[PDB]
DNA sequence: CTAGGGTCCTAGGACCC
DNA sequence: GGGTCCTAGGACCCT
């Protein structure tokens, strides 16, 4: 009753896709992320950035002083979309078991599929293959048991490869694999976990699982059933979006509730745009703002509310300004709807 | 020097039974 | 005294 997950993950998707179509590129390092002026993050980097230490998520200032020659790029959303778009329909030639994770990504369950007699590391090879002829991009993929494992498999053989583990090689990979690969596990939970002397799965496997949940709930048992190779989550080609939201940091704090109502002002025609692609009527479960303090702190407020409306969405970031403020800085301005159940 | 798009989990009081 | 809803916060995921 062994399964068969691929995990397919794009090569530096972002800047892959900027690269195919301006090839000036392909050899120089480039970023796409926020200027420096605009307070921005690299999103992603291609391979000559990253050797001077770009990473995603980095503040754009920082990567400028490793990198002082990056080329910075804003990102075009609808090609991403529509790379995404087709690789989600080479998937599909293979088997309707597809959960995306994100634009650049999923999981593909092919435990049922007699595509090339069955060998998922064929069609993991296939898949790569067609999205490298189609599309002029490459592909890394991962093949396990389970989902986690693929996920990290994906990882190991990057730029366009691709890594098995089988059954009988789970437990020896298990072994020295640290914890903070694991899907899930971030920075914070990976320096708590080390500052209990948890550092790789065989650590945790030398564990109490009733001492992980009492140390960590709910998360304390996944970490003991994932550090055993166990990953019952199934494939899932049903998922659907719950939220929307649009915010945006300013380059410059904001001090003032008029700017803060102008900044309202430029969001929410955009947060309904997005809205009525997928809810024509723009009628909606919740709705809310979001306040990003000079000190870090965020706030949210969002109540029950039956359609989006931009004075309300107004009236509650006055109160948000006014009641939990404390005279510090605005860095960001944010917009939120929750959609409804079905 | 710190984005913008999201998902999920937690947790207290409200409300219900 | 148990379920569920409302709400806020925060870890984490992706590029
Ligand atoms: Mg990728
Ligand atoms: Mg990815």
């Amino acid at each position: 009753g062994s399964r068969k997950i691929i995990h397919v993950d794009m090569d530096c998707f972002f800047a892959a896709v900027e690269m195919r179509d301006n090839p000036a590129l392909r050899d120089i390092p480039i970023a796409i992320g926020g200027s420096r002026e605009r307070r921005g993050v690299i999103s992603t980097a291609n391979y000559p950035a990253r050797k001077f230490g770009v990473r995603s998520a980095m503040p754009t200032g920082m990567a400028l002083k490793l990198c002082p020659h990056l080329t910075l790029l804003p990102g075009r959303f609808d090609a991403y979309k529509e790379a995404s778009n087709h690789i989600r329909e080479i998937f599909s030639r293979y088997t309707s078991r597809i959960e995306p994770l994100s634009l650049d990504e999923a999981y593909l369950d092919v435990t049922d599929s007699v595509h090339c007699h069955g060998s998922a590391t064929l069609i993991a090879q296939e898949i790569r293959q067609t999205i490298f002829n189609e599309l002029q991009l490459t592909a890394s993929a991962g093949v396990a048991p389970v989902k986690f494992l693929a996920k990290i498999a994906s990882d190991m053989n990057k730029p366009n490869g691709q890594f098995v583990i089988t059954p009988a090689e789970v437990p020896a990979f298990l072994q020295t694999l640290p914890l903070a690969k694991i899907p899930g596990v971030g920075k914070v939970s990976a320096a708590k976990l080390e500052a209990m002397g948890l550092r790789t799965c065989g650590d945790v496997q030398k564990c109490d699982l009733v001492m992980l949940l009492k140390r960590f709930g709910k998360f304390g048992r996944i970490l003991w059933e994932r550090s055993q190779g166990i990953d019952e989550r199934d494939v899932n080609s049903e998922r659907l979006r719950k939220s929307v939201g649009v915010e945006r940091t300013m380059a410059e704090d904001i001090h003032h509730w008029s700017e803060c109502e102008a900044i309202i002002e430029r969001l929410y025609p955009e947060l309904e745009r997005r809205l009525a692609k997928v809810k024509p009527d723009l009628l909606i479960a919740r709705q809310g703002v979001k306040l990003k303090f000079d000190d870090f702190q965020q706030t949210t407020q969002e109540h029950v509310w039956p359609r989006l409306n931009k004075a309300d969405l107004i009236a509650t970031a006055r109160k948000t300004w006014d009641e939990r403020r404390g005279g510090r800085g605005v860095r960001l301005v944010g917009l939120h709807v929750t959609l409804l159940d079905p």
